[PDB]
């Protein structure tokens, strides 16, 4: 028979050793809080975090998964001999029925640019509905970072047209303005992995989310973000900004998606200006970044960028996730 | 302003040094036929082949391009000082009006699996309508190859689930049958680049197309292809077959897309069986491959595969391009 199933997303998560080991160890570090306790895994996928929770000593784990992949999690649980302690429940966590309130929620809820897919809202729904007073959330907090970037790959792609003459004897340097309009003259957030070679100033933390804190659900609807200021390291074409995040598992173990840190499947969310802007050492850059639900679709990330480069006037660019 | 323009396809072609240099040199090698003559470039894109033709001494080149990219070709022609000899004409070659019949047609018409996009039909339309008797077609011929494959990347992806236990202490080996159904249990042609590490038997030429030959247009409609037979090199999981092509520029310069030869942007067209089949040294494999227009859409490649592995019965699998 023929099927159509998608599977690349799950292989990307398990092949992400930074992601998977950070959760394994973040859960294990909370052994004392989890031993003999009950856990809700929100969006359990193929089930690995629920098993990690049982291996940290959880008495009972409720693995709630809305997509079709829940059946694989049920088989994974059985293969590991845990069917009597880890229960896989299909459907959205907003309507699942558990037999009891839980001592802890674990969830891999982060999307691209942290909030693309808006899954944090389901975790917070579950916290209100099912988490006992003073219960544990894993991870417990998230931080958002921004840095100006000179994207070396983008620089190469754009300049390559002016290199055609040296390789084939045909001048194509006019394709560079065309490529710039196509590659930068759009308002889509681009998900791409960078390295420190791309980072043009010290990264700035622009927001911090404590997931258990009162009022976070309303802050997500109104926009998460803040102002930033930095000074460029040296002369380069500024292509725009990268946004990334970290989350923290309390003891604290930090899972980072910085381009300065080991690569992860989340990569970074890139906010390209309409064209490159030349900067120099100590060029001041300031701005404000706000992460928002899209009006059409609360699960599609919108990012509003306000930015000022050196002496140029402040500009605004309103992005939505690709 | 914001635009939406796609550009990755053109940067892929120019970054393909095998493709671009083979055309540059294939055209230059035909200097004697082209000097002081007229040329039609079918599907001129950003225009580089038309300029190569002028640099080989063509008197006049008609660069016909249907897509929006024709305007960039006009600018490229002007940047190279050739506006008086290379004329860029927008629209389909089937309805363009040239002022004269031409001495030669050059075209980069090959798609994935050679015939995906069915552009060869436009070249042959132009040959009938505009090419002088005894005129030159560049390239002049194409050949199609098939080989059984053991796709090492696919093998890794499928087996990785049984490796999760050794890295995280959670058994996920049941995800392997799920991944196999998702990655192989479909009827899509998959475009992927292989190497000789993937090739499981001597590649077999199964068809040859002389582009100037009578009756080729009807052969494209009825199906291009043929039978093949080979003997496996050694023990491996057979995952199916790769199809690739070469084209020849007469003097002869061969542009090959074999996995044994330098990589190109055409990669190879992979025909996966529904699940891996174990083979051994000297396991005989035979079959038949036919490249067809899809019934819904003549520009989408269909491939009908008949195959017999060792003592197993002959099987059939009907693929269409992803
Ligand atoms: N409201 C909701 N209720 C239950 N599951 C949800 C949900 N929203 C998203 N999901 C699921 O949450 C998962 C997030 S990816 C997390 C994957 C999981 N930790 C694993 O190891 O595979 C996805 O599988 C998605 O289907
Ligand atoms: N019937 C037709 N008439 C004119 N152009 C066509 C065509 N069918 C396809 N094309 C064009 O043929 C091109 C094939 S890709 C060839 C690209 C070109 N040699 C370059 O150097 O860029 C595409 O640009 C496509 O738009």
């Amino acid at each position: 028979l023929y099927y159509e199933c998608d599977v690349s997303v799950h292989e990307e998560m398990i092949a992400d050793q930074v992601r998977t080991e950070a959760y394994r160890l973040g859960i294990l570090k909370n052994w004392a809080a989890l031993r003999g306790k009950t856990v809700l895994d929100v969006g359990a996928g193929t089930g690995i975090l629920s098993i990690f929770c049982a291996q940290a000593g959880a008495r009972r784990v409720y693995a709630v998964e809305a997509s079709a992949i829940w059946q694989q999690a049920r088989e994974v649980v059985r293969l590991n001999g845990l069917e009597d302690r880890v229960h896989v429940l299909p459907g959205p966590v907003e309507t699942v029925e558990l037999p009891e309130r839980v001592d802890a929620i674990v969830s891999e809820w982060m999307g691209y640019g942290l909030l693309h897919e808006s899954m944090l809202s389901s975790v917070l729904h579950a916290r209100t509905k099912w988490l006992k007073e003073g219960g544990l959330l894993l991870p417990a907090s998230a931080e958002l970072f921004v840095a100006p970037i000179s994207d070396q790959m983008l620089e190469w792609r754009l300049g390559f047209w002016s290199q055609v003459k040296q390789h084939y004897g045909v001048d194509m340097s006019c394709m560079e303005s065309f490529a710039t309009r196509c590659l930068m003259g759009h308002s889509e957030i681009v998900v791409q992995d960078l390295s420190g070679e791309d980072v043009l100033a010290r990264p700035q933390r622009f927001a911090q989310l404590e997931l258990a804190r009162a009022g976070l659900e309303q802050e997500l609807e109104a926009g998460v973000g803040g102002r930033f200021r930095c000074s460029c390291y040296g002369s380069a074409p500024l292509h725009g900004f990268a946004v990334w995040f970290q989350v923290t598992f309390p003891g604290p173990l930090v899972l980072s998606t910085s381009p300065l840190h080991p690569a992860t499947h989340w990569k970074q969310a890139l906010l390209y200006l309409n064209e490159p802007v030349p900067v120099e050492q100590d060029t001041d850059i300031s701005g404000e970044i706000t992460l928002l639900p899209s009006p059409d679709n609360p699960r599609r990330l919108r990012i509003l960028l306000r930015y000022k480069v050196g002496d140029h006037e402040e500009k605004t660019k309103d992005f939505a996730m690709e």
